[PDB]
């Protein structure tokens, strides 16, 4: 009875069917949900994502360690700045023969990196987002941000803890409390984009997608879980995403680092955009750089994978979709462990 969740559910389903079709050569079944079917921009964006993701599953680098063991050496707040600690990790967890060809060339083709037991650590999807959707995001960010976009970070979530309120109940993000403010407006401008990124997540880690949606369901229906539940409810009704949170990072370069808030096993999804030509995402553990230009998507275990992105020759923003495990705890949903790549093929 919550149509936004039902739309991202169908977007996930129909994109999976598109991928299964590309793999089998049999016509895929269209969605009868005409929020998708009658929306040419979202529909063709799902086609494009299907091509890129199918390209990525066919191009898999393996590191010779597991995510479990890597996670075990990690100190609770090992964000990547201790260079000595990082060189010790790097010896204990080297790139391996499939990756550490001497000095690495920059990747441009879609690909993924899986651990020793087939878990997806990193998924690189260049040009995964159609120009039309990138233009929707360009407009939304534009009107929100007014060098030509004022730098900064801005965070949105229907259920959240502000810094200093950790031990109270969670509630609407301050940026989203004004019902006609900048925040809500921004969310209202981007449901097609949100729906796309959530569908991509389903293709990479279906259980995590449906856990997230389950959590949003429970936060909607169960009032005793949050402050200001009326505002929580209104925001969930325009929350076209399975993620706990969305963060817009405008005109900022990013040092090589690890996230340390968020579950050690959560997969974030970054979408980069703007008008610049020399984007590069750096992953030292994988001995790799990845071309990182507007419309690129990267999914990654970001509390595990060191990643950074240098200054570029233009305006740039990044949309970062991520997780708060405490919301899972509060909603009675265990947080799932990272999916294996074969799960993509279990039809
Ligand atoms: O620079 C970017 O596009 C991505 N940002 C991050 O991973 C982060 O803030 O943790
Ligand atoms: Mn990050």
């Amino acid at each position: 009875t919550l149509p936004s969740l039902l739309l991202i559910d169908e977007a996930a389903a129909v994109l999976g069917r598109m991928i299964q079709g590309l793999r089998t050569g049999i016509p895929y079944i269209h969605t009868e949900n005409d929020s998708i079917k009658a929306n040419p921009i979202l529909r063709t964006a799902l086609w494009q994502a299907a091509y890129v993701l199918e390209k990525a599953y066919r191009r898999r680098y393996r590191v010779p360690w597991t995510a479990r063991r890597y996670m075990r050496e990690l100190t609770p707040r090992q964000d990547g700045r201790n260079a000595n600690r990082e060189a010790v990790m790097a010896k204990e967890f080297p790139p391996g023969a499939e990756l550490n060809s001497d000095h690495p060339v920059q990747e441009i083709l879609p690909a993924m990196i899986i651990d020793a037991e087939d878990h997806i650590l990193f998924c690189y999807l260049p040009s995964c987002v159609s120009p039309a959707i990138m233009t929707i995001i360009d407009a939304a960010v534009g009107t929100l941000a007014t060098c030509k976009m004022t730098p900064g970070v801005l965070t949105f979530a229907p259920a959240w803890w502000p810094v200093g309120h950790e031990n109270q109940l969670p509630g609407p993000a301050s940026t989203l409390k004004p019902p006609k403010g900048e925040g809500r407006m921004f969310l209202s401008d981007i449901p097609i984009a949100s729906a796309l990124v959530g569908a991509i997540l389903a293709q990479i880690n279906q259980p995590l997608f449906e856990s997230g949606v389950k959590v949003l369901r429970e936060l909607y229906s169960n009032s005793k879980l949050t402050k200001d539940h009326s505002t929580v409810s209104k925001i969930i009704e325009i929350w076209f995403s399975p993620f706990s949170s969305l963060s817009l990072i405008v005109n900022r370069a990013t040092p090589i680092h690890r996230d340390t808030s968020g579950p050690i096993e959560g997969m974030d999804i970054l979408v980069t955009g703007g008008n610049y030509s020399n984007g590069v995402l750096v992953t030292p553990s994988f001995n790799r750089r990845w071309t990182y230009n507007p419309g690129c998507v990267v999914a990654l275990l970001g509390k595990l994978v060191l990643h950074g992105v240098p200054e570029v020759d233009g305006e740039r923003y990044c949309m970062a979709h991520f997780w708060r495990e405490r919301l899972f705890d509060a909603a009675g949903v265990p947080f799932p462990y990272p999916s294996k790549w074969q799960e993509s093929y279990t039809n």
